[PDB]
């Protein structure tokens, strides 16, 4: 019979309605009464109940370690990890853990809901239980993100829907699954200076020599299309010159779906010559989560611009 | 018969194997009688010199396109405007508030591939804007692509390429296609667009917040949340104090921010409900362009002016 | 305190482990069926069990009857049923409960109630809920999060979750006078295809007595081959009385009827085989002449067909 | 590069059919004559054919056409009313034995002249992809989406996305097969259909029978229907479970009991051309019933 973890570190889904408030213990009494819980099919599972239990929207990148050092200390005991959490930055953690949790060779899903397990038709019921069965029965060894029936890659994950059942989507990347080498190394991260900007038409040399001042390390600029941008030495002059003193830069897409695509160096690609890398079709979680998982090593500048670039944990697609 | 403008400004759709040549458009429409179909309105070509290329757009460039229809308003029944792909979204969101009282077709297009091409879709997008801007007359700023028209101030870039480059997600298209004019003096205008993320710091967000800005569009989690601590609050109620306008848009490709105590509204910040960035940064400008006080700015950004927001 | 569901098992999948009181007991330990927004339900056991593969128009009576002897008792109906015909019960209740003014639900699946993650709690779990909160007074068909106006549906995916669609109308939602109920027997209707080519003598054997109705699945709006071979069969068959209705072969949309109509052919309009099939079955069982059922399957008469 | 175009007839080439009018709208549309744009000749038939009168000589017809063009050029395009265009597809597919050349079948809702026809699109996209993308199967372009032909079946009943391919994802030397009309019931089962029903249905001249039964192909479990079925297999009548369902596949057994052999996930339109081309040929009842259930064109799938 196998074993699942389940760290429940926040969310609507262990709460009760009142209108929702945290309630110590409610989520172990009311699986205590579900009988499906209990199959013979089903995992065996042990709750570990943060204290306190973190509102998403609070989330720090201390949070995202003290969730990974949780799965550390409990990697040998269990066969598989489920992470219960909000839904407002679900996908922030699970591209975070991605990065965070080397030679993963356990299945980690994190998952959550919008409606309170106890409730009649709640989707916690359906999420908790597809996420325990699917780490016993059909483990995908990596951060997964499951909802909505699907199981998404976790660092291929965006919010969809501002809210509703179908929070998440994985633009760029097939979900892993429909619900119808090494030791673990988990180094230390830590909270850095990172402006994620979006470049629209006129945008300043003024305002954008604002977003990089000091204590700025990296800056993710959201750009058109394939990744283009003005063709102005105002603004070109500044990325370059924040490059230059070692600010990473990395260009998104601000489209919904693809991928940044800035061609040959010989193509003398504008952005590319001011020290703007590619982040081909990462999310913005993934872009986030991998430049504090980056930063927060020593590593140069140029060793991050390299990384960043590199597929680490499936994030991105290079041709 | 039906008349319309075609404001040739930059794109694609009219470069030849890619680079611009002059009159290139017009000559290359003349050989294609699908154009010149009885069931065709007729149509006049102004081919901007220079070109813009969609990327370099600036608000100036807004304003000239806005003053072109403006200029030649009354001398047609509908407006084309041809435009590259990377900002046309941006575009079809600032003539929406610009083009104020407008009750004639205008609908901005362009595509992937030269008209010329075979099987491009620039020669189905500029048969169907003109079509539909004669024959399909809706009085706002439209925007046509793969099939789909979009009300313009709801779109936004879908695929980065390909032919399914826009979507309105917040909107249902228009259509599957299987008082007088008054036009204000909109320009630059400093504004960061600032998405949240875990941990963001103080530091960070005070930076974005410096002079010369005027207003934040912050992108913040879900239906609106953000970080509860003191070190962002008390920086966006700092700026709200002096007349910064902050507005709270959702980073969730669909969905409205839902503000209602809240602790984002208690700094100062208003909601943007459903607007796009593109809807947001636009009226913005052309907000902030006028003479309006600050909270002129916040009471105008929370009303649906163009059909660009849901508040229900 | 809260309404009162009747719950017909008459056969199917669901409710199986074949075992006697099974469903009763399995429920009474499933707490989410004891919600205080679920209704209270009655499960009445059909015996025996209705192999919905083998169901026929007396089983399609039975039904009627049992919702017509609890009809007064209960604020609305949840029918369990086999998946392999449960669109032909939906469109012959629409049929047979005339005046209809309770929700009837009906439902099944495709994995036992009591299996992990089946769809058999969900699909009782909201027909449940939905009869009692959001009731629809029609004979309605629930399957994979979607409920169906039971005359408008038909077989989607051979399996699976998704088997059920409603291609010629949308969903009733995503989770006059009194009831007559008619009876309705066995009638010896042909369903047949046109192909090319295909002969005078194999649609001669489809018209042989003692066949009443027919209905031909043709091409796109409506089309048969103009070739007095096959139209003089259908002809001779109708001067003689027997109706023959006209269905596309296409998998949504309508027959828009011309020769076929010369041949004193009618149409269908948009409706699916089960609807045809169990609407000339109510017609046919009331002693109505060929003409006044040739009238009455054009018209709608329970929500299954969209005329213009 | 050549493609030879065999109009057969449709709403495509008409204005009511008129003689000629269509080669003479082509001539007017550059698009046609564009560099990157393979040459072809229009064969325009005499008398045209409304799909819905087609027959299995009309299939020969073609075959023929084509087999006697076959060296001629680099491919093939079938200008066909929307009626019967998968029924085309699915006959052609099996007659076409070790098919070496693209043959694509296409037509539209809106004739080739009319403003935004899709007419335009369809015959423009067929030249293109029979040249500078081949497939070596006999295909069916509609809708932007080029399909298996014998994996094609009609969608909805009008409108510009007419059809579909429900169980398949869009995509030695030739030997030509005769193919001659066969006398095969197409029928549907229901509750209580009656064993008198079906014994007509199975009577002569018909040769095989096609059963559309239930889910994964179930029919009643009473001996009335079973005893015909199986009555009618013992004197050599082949009988075919399809589905009801609009996609998936038949999996059997009280049928096969009886005699009746799986049509797996087949479209009608490919069990009833693959009966058709089976019959045609000097093959016994279990011969034919064998190689029913044996994919011989990519029209089925067993697991």
């Amino acid at each position: 019979k196998k074993s699942i973890y389940v760290a429940y570190t926040g969310g609507t889904i262990g709460m009760q309605r009142s209108g929702y408030i945290p309630v110590s213990g409610h989520l172990q009494r009311q699986l205590a009464l579900m009988p499906e819980f209990h199959d013979p099919e089903m995992p065996d599972f042990t709750i570990h109940e943060y204290a306190p239990l973190i509102d998403s929207s609070d989330m720090t990148p201390e949070d995202w370690q003290h969730i990974a050092n949780d799965i550390q200390q409990n990697y040998d005991l269990y066969d598989g990890f489920v992470i219960l959490h909000g839904t407002d930055t679900m996908a922030f953690t699970a591209s975070a853990l991605s990065f965070m949790l080397e030679n993963l060779a356990k299945p980690v899903i994190i998952t959550g809901s919008q409606i309170p397990l106890a409730e009649l038709r709640s989707d916690g019921q359906t999420n908790l239980l597809n996420a325990l069965y699917l780490a016993a029965n059909h483990p995908v060894n990596e951060v997964s993100l499951f909802f909505n029936n699907q199981l998404f890659r976790g660092n291929r994950t965006t919010k969809a829907h501002a809210d509703g059942f179908d929070a998440f989507a994985s633009p760029n990347l097939s979900v892993l699954l429909e619900a119808g080498n090494g030791p673990l190394i988990v180094h230390r991260i830590t909270p850095q200076p990172i402006g994620v900007v979006t470049i629209y038409p006129g945008i300043s040399g003024a305002v954008v020599r604002n977003f990089l001042l000091q204590p700025v390390k990296a800056l993710i600029l959201r750009s058109y299309g394939v990744g283009n941008a003005p063709q102005k030495a105002e603004l070109l002059d500044e990325l370059k010159n924040a490059s230059d003193r070692g600010i990473v830069v990395v260009n998104l897409t601000q489209s919904i779906s693809g991928s940044v695509n800035m061609g040959g160096y010989a193509t003398g690609n504008a952005l590319a010559q001011a020290g703007v890398i590619s982040g081909f079709d990462m999310t913005v979680e993934a872009a986030l989560t991998k430049l504090h998982y980056l930063l927060s090593q020593s590593l140069s500048p140029n060793e991050i611009r390299q990384l960043m670039q590199q597929n680490l944990r499936g994030e991105l697609t290079d041709t």
